[PDB]
C-alpha cells in the first residue's frame, strides 16, 4: 500500500519577490505472508481397537 | 554617398573638324550607423495601483 504526503506553505506577496513552491513524498508499506500445516497418521490395529467403543 | 564631377567644352562647329567629347570621374564617401536602445518593466500590483490616480 502507498501514501502520498503532499507538502507546501505560503509567503506574502510581492511583484519582485521570488516564487514559493510545492511538493510530495510517496511511501509504501508491506505485510508478510505466513503458512502453516498440520497432518495425521492412523494405524491398522489401533484403529480397529478404537472401533471398540 | 557619391558625386559625378562632368568636364566637356565646346570647339566651334564646321564640316569635316573633328568632334569633342565628353566625360565624368566619380568620388564616394561612407558614414557608421548607430542604434540604442531602452525598455520597461511593469508588474501586476503596480499597474493597479497607478490606475487609481
Amino acid at each position: 500500500q502507498g501514501i502520498v504526503e503532499p507538502a507546501g506553505t505560503a509567503v506574502e506577496y510581492g511583484d519582485h519577490t521570488n516564487i514559493p513552491l510545492t511538493s510530495w513524498n510517496a511511501n509504501f508499506e508491506r505485510r508478510t505472508i505466513v503458512r502453516g500445516e498440520l497432518g495425521m497418521m492412523v494405524g491398522t490395529l489401533e484403529e480397529g481397537r478404537a472401533s471398540a467403543i
